[PDB]
């Protein structure tokens, strides 16, 4: 119906913002992108599915989110790809693993405040339903 096509548009403004908010952050710079073959030609092989904010706004875009929750798998899977491919106690890893669930905490603080509970269970009710 237009009232579920109006609400998913609504979770795409919603998730637009989030991001953009994520993306502006210094900390979370190296998740604005895809990583670099040249630079990690392991990465491919080690990460089997690469996840980074430039490709969740695609995904908004591409109509691939219709919950919250969806939106928030890639979140968490952005971090725990830092978390596998980067487990040493060296400091650059340290670092990229810190700023990782940096990322995943700020996200989820954000929609904890700012995402009201009736909207997301509105949303998983329409896809529920699909
Ligand atoms: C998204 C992303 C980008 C990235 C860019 C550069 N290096 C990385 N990791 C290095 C692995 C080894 C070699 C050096 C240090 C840090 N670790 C010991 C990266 N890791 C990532 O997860």
């Amino acid at each position: 119906s237009m009232q579920e096509e109006d609400t998913f548009r609504e979770l795409r403004i919603f998730l637009r913002n989030v991001t953009h908010r994520l993306a502006i952050d210094k900390r979370f710079r190296v998740f604005t992108k895809p990583v670099d073959p040249d630079e990690v030609p392991d990465y491919v092989t080690v990460i089997k599915q690469p996840m980074d904010l430039s490709s969740v706004i695609s995904k908004i875009d591409l109509h691939k989110y219709l919950t919250v929750k969806d939106y928030l798998r890639d979140i968490d899977l952005i971090c725990s790809n830092a978390l596998e491919y980067n487990p040493d106690r060296d400091p650059g890893d340290r670092l990229i693993r810190h700023r990782a669930c940096a990322l995943r905490d700020t996200a989820y603080a954000i929609i904890k405040e700012e995402l009201d509970e009736d909207f997301e269970q509105l949303c998983e009710e329409i896809q529920e339903s699909r």
